């Protein structure tokens, strides 16, 4: 089997991408962030505290006649941005873009944090990150692709993330159409149960490339790019005016910049991160200061190669025995 949808910014800045997801029978139709970052399928609900739900559409499992209570199972997730949300758990049938996956673990959330009420266009994320993370107890649950694996003509998914526009995530097959040149794979490690590799290096604008080792997770969940401090601030000196900023918790440039490009290694190969894809416009409205799409890791514990980098891509996210990660220009 394969499955192909359609994923969605949220908003002209690319701060989320949204992907259309079949729950239960009849079906219902509920609007995901997928998260290679995480590894809970949890939506907004009949059950979500009133007062916690402003404008998004809930799953009802009440109307599904294939929902299941999972008797005595919780989960409760919180995120790298500090948002959170708690619930319990039905199994039912989940289908994106075609694939279907019966008995999949969704989980209700009772409560969400406000991060989550008031972003209207989320109404749930859908975890593809390894199962090991994910949060229900007592019996931990398996991804949709986890799930789906089996069954799938090839066990792989790819990311392949718009620039202020849509694009698509498959699932069992490579679009060999949809990249340019040769895919790259690079070794993943599963020790904490994301997606991670190592970047062989970088470069800014036309600058020479340096050779290093930058290791990270391929996170569609993450709106930017998160490196080394010392990395971020090579990128942010070839910008007249930039500055990080305390009081706005990164670095911000001026609007009338323009900025560089950014290339990061995979093995031996280069993706180009477009100057434009950097920029996330005004800080506040009206405000000739901008925020940076790539900021410092330091103090996250980890490097983030979030969406700013991914959408640069077409990105295979390989689930074989031994898993492993592919990039290609497009």
């Amino acid at each position: 089997s394969t499955g192909s949808a359609t994923t969605t910014p949220i908003d002209s800045l690319d701060d989320a991408y949204i992907t259309p997801v079949q729950i239960g029978t009849p079906a219902q139709t509920l609007n995901l962030d997928f998260d290679t970052g995480s590894s809970d399928l949890w939506v907004f609900s009949s059950e979500t505290t009133a007062s916690e739900v402003d404008g998004q559409t809930i799953y009802t499992p009440s109307k599904s006649t294939t929902a299941k209570l999972l008797s005595g199972a919780t989960w409760s997730i919180s995120y790298g941005d500090g948002s959170s949300s708690s619930g319990d758990v039905y199994t039912d049938t989940v289908s994106v873009g075609g694939l279907t996956v019966t008995g999949q673990a969704v989980e209700s959330a009772k409560k969400v944090s406000s991060s989550f009420t008031e972003d209207s266009t989320i109404d749930g994320l859908l975890g593809l990150a390894f199962s090991t993370l994910n949060t229900v107890s007592p019996t931990q649950q398996k991804t949709f692709f986890d799930n789906a694996k089996a069954s799938l003509d090839s066990p792989v998914f790819t990311a392949d993330l718009g620039y202020h526009a849509p694009g698509t995530y498959n699932f069992g097959f490579i679009d060999t159409t949809a990249y340019t040149g040769s895919i790259t794979y690079t070794a993943v490690s599963t020790k904490q149960g994301f997606w991670e590799w190592t970047s062989t290096g970088y470069a800014v604008g036309s600058g020479t490339f340096k050779s290093t080792s930058i290791d990270g997770i391929a996170d569609t969940g993450t709106t930017l790019l998160y490196l080394p401090a010392t990395v971020v601030s090579a990128y942010w000196a070839q910008v007249s005016g930039a500055k990080s900023s305390s009081s706005v918790g990164g670095y911000v440039f001026p609007c009338s910049a323009t900025l560089p490009s950014f290339t990061f290694g995979v093995g031996s190969a280069r993706i180009v991160i477009p100057g434009d894809y950097i920029d996330f416009g005004p800080i506040s409205t009206g405000s000739s200061s901008c925020f940076g799409g790539i900021q410092s890791s330091a103090g996250i514990g980890i490097n983030i190669f979030g969406d700013v980098a991914l959408k640069a891509a077409f990105v295979v996210f390989n689930g074989a025995t031994t898993p492993t990660l592919g990039f290609a220009s497009k």
